[PDB]
């Protein structure tokens, strides 16, 4: 059948730390050929104008 190929660890910081970019994290793969980083926007707040 199939997996989910392990689960992932705890969030990196934002690429704006105000709402307007992304976060990202890594995980322990089982096999070789699954996804071990992924990317979202961020929940951070407060942008500049």
């Amino acid at each position: 059948g199939s997996a989910s190929c392990g689960v992932w660890d705890e969030w990196s910081p934002c690429s704006v730390t105000c709402g307007k970019g992304t976060r990202s994290r890594k995980r322990e793969i089982l096999h070789e050929g699954c996804t071990s980083e992924i990317q979202e926007q961020c929940e951070e707040e407060r942008c500049p104008p």
